[PDB]
């Protein structure tokens, strides 16, 4: 299981 989230501002 691979869970990934990224934010770029």
């Amino acid at each position: 299981e691979f869970s990934n989230q990224n934010n770029f501002v």
